[PDB]
């Protein structure tokens, strides 16, 4: 029985508005609604995997497992194994997969993050789950951001924090966040961002959903406005939006939005908003396709509309050569020439850098590079040919291409990451100088640049 090159994954994320689901959800899991949805020919096929996030969910973890697995159950006929579950308040994260995955899934991670401070502590937050699937390493935040049209600025704090303190993956992976620990991240939940047009054109927004032109709301959601300045969501992905706003309905209904300020509001206004997202983020060069990313027409209890989104997924091997691992294959090797990095910093300590990747024993640490001043003011650190020639544990291409390098420089003075990045190694051509490229960012904001050329020898 052949291991896969690729899975489907489904993302699911519902804010259930403390209310228990009604008998059947199915739409949700089946990628039908509205926006990019899933073909009917297709109803029958399993995901790989299941990942359900939900806010303000009022069930146990037991009644909602049982909801879950009887769901896709009825839609696929096959029972699915629960990888994990993890709760923080109201805000829930399920991950299932098919039987066939059992022994595929290892290192299972789990953990939470509160976001705020006394008044803001106390329902806002993350969850996450990390795992192995074979050769591939998945990461799944499910975020319930802060709430109202004018605290954008505090959801990107939110975003900061989670992405800082959720302690997901390989804690080998020290210098890393979240962001940069998984071949595939995806990071959903109720970010609670909004659609940020003035009160008085309520009535005007309305009609324009009802007319299904999104295009100038869209150009006001928070989130998109937001990530086009670089303030969140940093090198993460979306699919287009052309589903309906998923908030804030009036329950037992899709016929009406709710906006208007009430008690039960704190005397706001809910614009109709895209509170309700999924965004991902792949190690480059690593297929990721998103095949559905919609909303449901059918699931009324709450005051949000389930969000799904479903991708196709490059996963690798558990590869075992006569050599690595438990050693090096003397027939690979990673050379990098005329590197240099270019950071944001006002700070004059030396710098070196480290290399993390599982197709090495262990993590490497170069040589101090050399500090000059960049002509428009930066700080260029210039490794030249110094850099360490690094010794992948297998050599064979047909592993070694599919691999990457995190990239970590570190001040001499306080061995504190200043940048983090990552360089694919699926290179044009090996025994060939080719030039490399990341972006570096420390807590996700941009603080620099790394490049110049590698050369890879595998066994071909
Ligand atoms: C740089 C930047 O972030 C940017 C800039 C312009 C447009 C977009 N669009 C999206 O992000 N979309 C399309 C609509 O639905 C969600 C995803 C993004």
């Amino acid at each position: 029985q052949p291991e896969p090159d690729m899975i489907t994954i489904f993302i699911g994320t519902w804010n259930m508005g403390n209310a228990p689901p009604p008998k059947k959800i199915t739409s949700w899991f089946l990628s039908k609604g509205q926006g990019k949805t899933r073909d009917d020919s297709a109803d029958y096929i399993p995901h790989d995997i299941y990942v359900i996030g939900t806010q303000e969910d009022p069930l146990s973890e037991k009644e909602w497992l049982e909801i879950l697995k009887h769901s896709l159950q009825e839609i696929t006929s096959v029972t699915f194994k629960t990888v994990a579950i993890h709760t923080l308040w109201n805000i829930r994260i399920v991950v299932l997969a098919k039987p066939e995955h059992e022994n595929r899934i290892s290192h299972i991670c789990t953990d939470n993050v509160k976001t705020g401070i006394a008044n803001t502590l106390g329902n806002k937050g993350a969850v996450g789950v990390s795992f192995m699937f074979n050769g591939t390493s998945l990461g799944f935040v499910n975020s319930h951001l802060t709430s109202g049209s004018e605290k954008k600025l505090r959801r990107n704090q939110n975003y900061m924090n989670i992405l800082r303190f959720l302690a997901l993956g390989d804690k080998k992976l020290s210098p890393f966040n979240i962001t940069h620990r998984f071949t595939h991240l995806f990071w959903f939940g109720d970010l609670n961002y909004r659609v940020d047009l003035p009160t008085w054109e309520a009535e005007t927004i309305i009609q324009k959903i009802k007319q299904q032109q999104y295009a100038d709301l869209l150009s006001h959601d928070q989130l998109l406005t937001e990530r086009r300045e670089q303030k969140v969501f940093l090198h993460f992905e979306e699919e287009e939006i052309t589903f309906a706003p998923t908030y804030r309905f009036e329950r037992l209904t899709r016929d009406k939005y709710a906006y208007t300020k009430q008690k039960a509001t704190g005397m706001k206004y809910n614009l109709p908003s895209w509170c309700d997202r999924v965004l991902w983020k792949s190690y480059p060069l690593v297929h990721v396709v998103c095949q559905s990313y919609g909303s449901t027409s059918d699931i009324m209890t709450s005051d949000h509309s389930p969000v799904f989104a479903t991708f196709e997924a490059g996963v690798t091997s558990q590869f075992v050569s006569k050599n690595g691992p438990g050693t090096v294959d003397s027939q690979g090797q990673i050379e990098f020439l005329r590197c240099y990095a270019t950071l944001k910093t006002k700070s004059q300590t030396k710098f070196y850098l480290e290399f993390h990747s599982s197709c090495l024993e262990s993590f490497v640490k170069s040589q101090e590079g050399e500090n000059e001043e960049g002509s428009e003011g930066e700080l260029v650190v210039k490794f030249g040919e110094t850099l360490p020639k690094l010794k992948p544990i297998i050599s064979d291409p047909e592993y070694l291409l599919d691999q990457h390098i995190l990239i970590s420089i570190k001040s001499s003075d306080s061995d504190e990451s200043y940048g983090e990045g990552c360089i694919a190694l699926r290179l044009e051509a090996t025994e060939t100088q080719l030039p490399i490229y990341t972006p570096l960012t420390h807590h996700g904001e941009l603080t620099g640049h790394f490049q110049g050329e590698i050369k890879l020898q595998t066994s071909q």
